[PDB]
């Protein structure tokens, strides 16, 4: 369905994000939009199950570009909102991409991450 209002109602920007994350730890990845460069990362569109919507995930995180050398954007990071705008059922996968290809100077991305649970994922820093 479609609706139009001035602001928010039952569900606010803080609620929508908290609902899409599902408790998952949310992180604000602030990226500095370069002048002679780009985000340095790609995104994938995958229709979710919750409801007519698309889940944008950060793929091909060029390990060395601003996204990294500058920010700490991780791969497979489901973007909940972009520049103060959630990609809920309201916004499709396309719109999400625009906000990026459009948003200049500063580009914020609120992604979620799954917590730890008797996982014990072996991870260590490698020098070379």
């Amino acid at each position: 369905g479609s609706s139009g209002s001035s602001g928010l109602g039952n569900e606010d920007f803080n609620s929508v994000i908290q609902q899409m994350a599902q408790g998952r730890q949310i992180e604000y990845i602030d990226i500095e939009r370069p002048s002679t460069g780009g985000l340095g990362f790609s995104v994938v569109a995958l229709r979710s199950q919750n409801l007519g919507k698309v889940d944008i995930f950060v793929k091909d995180v060029q390990p060395g570009s601003v996204a990294d050398r500058d920010q700490r954007l991780k791969e497979n990071d489901q973007i909940l909102a972009i520049n103060h705008t959630p990609l809920d059922q309201n916004i499709s996968h396309q719109q999400a991409i625009a906000l990026l290809q459009q948003t200049t100077g500063s580009l914020r991305l609120i992604v979620a991450r799954e917590p730890v649970h008797t996982k014990s994922s072996t991870s260590g820093p490698s020098s070379g």
